[PDB]
């Protein structure tokens, strides 16, 4: 039977689909999206598309019709008091769909976090919880790709990889590989009433990160630390819009204090050996 | 400024605004309520009313408006999923308003606990954190008054209380003394960021209760001890439907296994001295 993807025209609901693709046949997946237009690339594929949109109920009591498995992916995270709104939507509507299996994409050691989306994560996991419906809580990491992306060319060019994250500690893994684990707990059996920390047992630190930006780019580039209000400004200066810039900023002050320093074998266990941090370099900037 | 109460019609909201009363004046307490023709009594009173129901954001958008201090009172827990739905659309409402201090009724000891409801309150605390209000978390104990009310009169004609709660301990208060410890902190300064357990620290067991009853009353009633099967069937034979008798005996279970066997002085400290159990028998029985 078959298994729904909330957010499958994001970044990390594509890649569930793709990794799904391999493991079962494309009439067996059902792409939930709120905007059907986007959903045209996967309809291609033979999935079908359902609309779903986290702010109306009765969207997501008909996409979630019939379905046994469901990969509830969190919403994107402006407002975070809206998202727990739309967020417990999801819930209500699977219970009352009938929903026989949920995974939710939550964050890991949500318990010891210091930002305050992790609030929304763990409100959303008691949530699931109430309604009695077998789940796989797939706590993600930070997103290496938040960090290195095309995006880095910027700091080859100036020889130098600006934040205020000092030696903080980065247990961040790729979109693909915690999509991987998404549709490989999709898949198999065992994965029931289960919470995974799904991080990188291989953690780095931005020194590191520049380390590796000047050995395949050959340009010396240099971690150069600065302040919170700092980075708020040079962030802006380079065309980061001051809500975005102060997100970054906020992120990197989390990693200075430890946010994402612990470290787990979970995702390690599920998915097999982890991509390099300098491979995820040169797919970024293609060297 | 202001102080409003949700759940004002309510057993525990109308106590929380009678002790309100004799510390502020009327005019500075708002009854928010779904039902406006049952806050009748509290209009006489002084105490404005405001129509909120948990069902219709717009409606607590419009009563949150411009109160400083709110008590949320948590929603009645026939359906623990759309409590969530409610529950979020509370506090998001009160975010909306810009309600300066919330206190919110939850339930003590709620990450050990084994009842469903304790994932509703966990839940909450968690969209509240959400909101950067200062917030006070009132965790509540199960009320004595669900065990020592007007209906021990059929204990003490049949000579028994009949449960399946074993020697299982009760931490239990009286909703009037919850109510109080509402009221003094909305009306003090000091409870910003705070969680409190608010439980009895001298609990009781069912083999005791029987022995006040006995006590008060003269008539011999001692503590029969059944199945929770034995439970639910006796209570449906005594005329309680099937819904409520299994809760009675899901409750009986997981006080039996410890559920409110746990102690603090929090509600000692808040309050003053807690009223004894036969003060609240001879209450019940007015004996
Ligand atoms: N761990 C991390 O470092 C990290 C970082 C960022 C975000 N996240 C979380 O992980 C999730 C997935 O990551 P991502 O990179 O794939 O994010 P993304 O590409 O930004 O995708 C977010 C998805 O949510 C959908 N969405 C937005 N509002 C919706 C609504 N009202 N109803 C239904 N769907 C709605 C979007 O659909 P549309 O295509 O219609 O816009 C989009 O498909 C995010 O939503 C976020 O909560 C994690
Ligand atoms: N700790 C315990 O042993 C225990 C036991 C039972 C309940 N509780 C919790 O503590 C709360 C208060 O206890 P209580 O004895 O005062 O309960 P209660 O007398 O049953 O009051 C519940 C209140 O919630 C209101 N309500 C119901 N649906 C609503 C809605 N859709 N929108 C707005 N208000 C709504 C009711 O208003 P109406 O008058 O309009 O019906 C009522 O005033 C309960 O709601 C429950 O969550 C605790």
């Amino acid at each position: 039977f078959s298994i729904a993807v909330t957010g499958a025209t994001g970044q990390l609901g594509g890649l569930v689909i793709q990794h799904l693709l391999k493991k079962v046949p494309a009439s067996q997946i059902i792409a939930i999206v709120r905007n059907v237009e986007k959903a045209s690339t996967l309809a291609d594929q033979g999935v079908e598309v359902r609309h779903g949109d986290y702010n109306q109920p009765e969207s997501l009591q008909k996409a979630f019709a019939g379905v046994s498995k469901l990969l509830f992916i969190s919403g994107p995270h402006y407002d975070n008091t809206l998202l727990i709104v739309q967020h417990a939507n999801v819930v209500k509507a699977a219970r009352d769909a009938g929903v026989k299996h949920i995974a939710y994409t939550g964050y890991a050691f949500a318990e010891e976090s210091i930002i305050p989306l992790a609030h929304v994560h763990l409100a959303t996991e008691y949530a699931i919880r109430t309604t009695n419906i077998p789940y796989t809580f797939l706590r993600n990491a930070l997103y290496t790709d938040f960090f290195v992306n095309e995006g880095l060319r910027a700091s080859t060019e100036s020889g130098a990889i600006v934040t205020n994250a000092g030696s903080g500690i980065v247990n961040s893994v790729t979109r693909n590989e915690l999509a991987l684990a998404a549709a490989t707990v999709l898949t198999e059996e065992g994965h029931e009433n289960k919470t995974y920390n799904l991080v990188s047992n291989q953690p780095w630190t931005f020194d590191e990160l520049a380390q590796i930006l000047s050995e395949v780019s050959g340009k010396k580039v240099v971690h150069q630390p600065v302040s919170f209000e700092e980075e708020k400004n040079f962030l802006v200066n380079a065309g980061v819009p001051e809500p975005f810039t102060e997100i970054t900023a906020a992120i990197y002050d989390a990693i200075s204090k430890g946010e994402a320093s612990k470290t787990s074998d979970d995702l390690q266990k599920l998915i097999g050996s982890l991509t390099p941090l300098k491979e995820t370099v040169k797919q970024a900037l293609k060297m």
